[PDB]
């Protein structure tokens, strides 16, 4: 339970970068940046990560500089992760709590796949109630409606594509848009109509706003990939919200 040293040396560097952008020579800033990134990450991104020690540290770097505090918490790996990437991903959720009251965290940036934290949670089982409060949190400070770079998936087509019944509630619960379509013209809806996930479509169905009159790009319904899958207890559910002229 002691700060870093190594890790607040580099943070004094990039200070000195963020007050002003010739302070440091290309040798000087690219030993700081990695050196910063390495032991925030040692720190924030290890198995055994300790959430009060991560508190301790932002609060110090807060101290020192407003701008190195916001530089640190979403300071990104080779592959575009930030700290927030990796404890959302690792289920985490106390370390993500951390994050999320430094008050700087860009909760909405895509790593080199085009995924966001709140993309990631559909990785993530809510085990506990303080687990999905910190959830909550997340999709109260973000755009839960973004959608991937990738193929134009957004959480919850993600969460319904994993059986994540916890996260899909959650998403819901936060005004989730059900109806956005994904670059073949799929929604949530026909994911889980196509993979049989038969509580999560019941959830959807009860969202006011689905339009299950959706098509994608070969003109399906969410009806007709249910009645192609042979997910009959679903294509019912379906038959259910419809008023067949």
């Amino acid at each position: 339970m002691e700060l870093s040293p190594d890790l607040i040396s580099a943070c004094l560097a990039l200070e000195k970068y963020l007050d002003n952008p010739n302070a440091l020579t290309e040798r000087e800033l690219k030993v700081a940046y990695t050196t910063v990134l390495q032991e925030w990450l040692r720190l924030a991104c290890r198995s055994d990560a300790h959430p009060e020690l991560v508190r301790r540290h932002l609060v110090t770097f807060r101290a020192m500089s407003a701008r190195l505090l916001d530089y640190v918490v979403n300071i990104a790996d080779s592959n575009g992760n930030t700290a927030l990437h990796y404890s959302v991903s690792h289920a985490n959720f106390p370390v993500v709590q951390q994050l999320l009251d430094s008050g700087v965290c860009k909760v909405d940036k895509q790593n080199r796949a085009g995924y966001s934290p709140i993309m990631l949670t559909a990785l993530a089982t809510l085990k506990t109630q303080d687990d999905i409060e910190t959830v909550l949190q997340l999709f109260r400070l973000g755009n839960i409606n973004a959608k991937a770079s990738q193929a134009g998936q957004t959480a919850l087509m993600l969460a319904v594509s994993h059986g994540r019944v916890d996260v899909v509630k959650a998403l819901l619960a936060c005004e989730a848009d059900v109806n956005v379509q994904d670059d073949d013209g799929s929604t949530a809806l026909m994911c889980a109509c196509e993979h049989g996930h038969k509580e999560i479509a019941g959830l959807l169905l009860a969202v006011p706003s689905c339009d299950i009159s959706l098509t994608d790009r070969d003109g399906s319904t969410a009806l007709m990939v249910a009645l192609d899958a042979g997910q009959s207890e679903i294509a019912s559910m379906l038959y259910s919200r419809m008023n067949i002229k």
